[PDB]
């Protein structure tokens, strides 16, 4: 018997967790045996661990006809709250006050957190996956190549585009061929967020293609003229080669393959972990130096870092209505907003990955010193997975370096940093209209957006039916429902 234990007697709960497009929940993870060994509550994984498409995983188990008892995963805060209403998961307001102590805490010292999670009819369907951080993305360059080539960092977007072509052009790796691939970006979507660079919005948040609130109003970034005449741009530089050419299907393993081929000079990415690389190729890619740099003056006169760490992401997990023991479940879901459940979910294993010292967790060495970054071995043990959880920021704290956290503290005192998006609250009949078309404008844009940069449709010569589209698809009666929501909280 532990004291964390929620249960007398071991309790096996079934759940469908597909994360990522990559994982799934793994009763044999060493956080997992260590979760059951504290809390005695096993969760049992009914998902495809072979399947690559999360979300479509999530549809197919829905409609399977014999829900499990816990659905957990990353970008569901929509389908919770919408299939909440529905019937498939119970409200969890009255469990929380009753039996979650630490989440009923977290909920009254972070009211905007529970706000922002809630359903129009005022329930909450899930337990969110809470960040813990102030910065996310930011500018890297490869320094030694700027060395090589005798360039100062970029500070604008005309001396950026001249590095880029140079980094294209002056063989700056050395091989004798023109491999070089400027910018690369294991997020696909990075490459719509080059707009910033002209002085167009691509999201409002670090959730991409998020709508952003512009003095009052609310308004989607890709309805924007600012982003057809930024897209122009981006398309060029694409054509240009400045843009890996397979962007959009490269992927997670971008940095891993482009900066460890040494093909790699620029991208937008996390700083803890993309710092990690000028250790970890240290041996294989001599001279290889990745360095922050502020964001490069855009077209317009302002540096932009568009990206910041969410107060609230839209992950977490929530209880099925065809769970037998909800009480004993929002007991499991509180362990991971206490102490003890917050340093396997974000440390590991004790005696395996962390140790307490000091009265706080300690990573082990050989886990600081591996090439692979701490978030990435952690995924595959089961910690910083996007079940509800609490983050701690310690844990990332411990492996950013000095040059990481220099680069960190430049952004926070350049106010370069946009804020972010933090939603609007809907009634039942408006956020209705958002289910109803949402998804379907979102997908057209991405679509539209690909075949612009890639070259297959012209930005000018179809922006006209793009923006047809995007009224006969919806998006500007959700505009208007959104408004109107917005205007109930700030206006009137
Ligand atoms: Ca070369």
């Amino acid at each position: 018997k532990e004291a964390t234990w929620v249960t007398d007697k071991p309790l096996t709960l079934k759940i469908h967790m597909h994360f990522r497009d990559k994982w799934v929940w793994d009763e044999n993870w060493p956080v997992a045996k260590e979760s059951f060994r504290l809390t005695n509550v096993k969760l049992q994984s009914v998902a495809n661990k072979a399947a690559t498409n999360s979300q479509e995983q999530f549809n197919l188990m829905m409609a399977s006809g014999d829900l499990p008892d816990v659905v957990g995963g990353d970008n569901l805060k929509d389908k919770f709250i919408q299939y909440g209403q529905e019937g498939a998961f119970v409200p969890l307001n009255k469990l929380i006050d009753q039996y979650a102590p630490h989440i009923k805490a977290f909920f009254k010292s972070h009211p905007e957190v529970e706000r922002a999670i809630k359903a129009p009819d005022g329930n909450i369907y899930f337990i969110p996956y809470v960040p813990d951080g102030v910065v996310a993305r930011g500018y890297f360059i490869r320094e030694d190549w700027l060395k090589k080539l005798n360039l100062k960092p970029p500070q604008n977007i005309d001396e950026l585009y001249t590095v880029l072509k140079a980094f294209k052009e002056k063989d700056p790796n050395g091989n004798g061929k023109a491999d070089e691939v400027p910018f690369i970006d294991r997020h696909p979507d990075e490459v719509f967020r080059l707009v910033n660079f002209w002085g167009a919005r691509s999201s409002g948040s670090d959730n991409y293609m998020d709508f952003y609130i512009d003095n009052g109003r609310v308004k989607h970034p890709w309805a924007e003229t600012a982003f057809r005449d930024g897209m122009k741009h981006v398309a060029q530089w694409y054509k240009e080669g400045l843009i890996d050419k397979e962007i959009f299907t490269r992927k997670a393993k971008a940095r891993e393959q482009m900066f460890g081929g040494n093909l790699g000079g620029f991208t937008h990415d996390w700083f803890a972990s993309t710092m990690t690389f000028n250790e970890g190729l240290a041996k294989t890619v001599p001279g290889f130096k990745l360095i922050p740099i502020a964001p490069p003056t855009n077209s317009k006169g302002q540096r932009w870092e568009e990206d910041s760490r969410q107060k609230v992401r839209p992950d977490g997990w929530a209880i099925t209505v065809k769970n037998k023991n909800p009480v004993e479940t929002i007991k499991f879901f509180d362990f991971y907003f206490s102490r003890p459940g917050r340093d396997i979910s974000n440390f590991g294993v004790p005696g395996v990955t962390y140790d307490i010292k000091n009265g706080k967790a300690v990573f082990k060495d050989s886990v600081l010193k591996s090439p692979q970054p701490v978030n990435n071995q952690l995924y595959d043990m089961g910690a910083q997975i996007p079940i509800g959880f609490w983050q701690d920021y310690d844990y990332e704290r411990q492996w950013t370096t000095p040059e990481a956290q220099a680069g960190i503290d430049m952004y926070v005192k350049g106010k370069y940093v946009m804020p972010g998006f933090e939603g609007v609250n809907m009634t039942r009949e408006e956020r209705a209209i958002y289910d109803k078309y949402w998804a379907d404008v979102r997908t057209y844009m991405y679509e539209m957006g690909q075949a612009w940069v890639m070259g297959t449709k012209d930005v000018d010569k179809t922006w006209d039916e793009y923006q047809r589209q995007l009224k006969l698809r919806g998006l500007y009666q959700v505009l208007q429902m959104m408004q109107q929501a917005y205007d109930r909280q700030y206006k009137n």
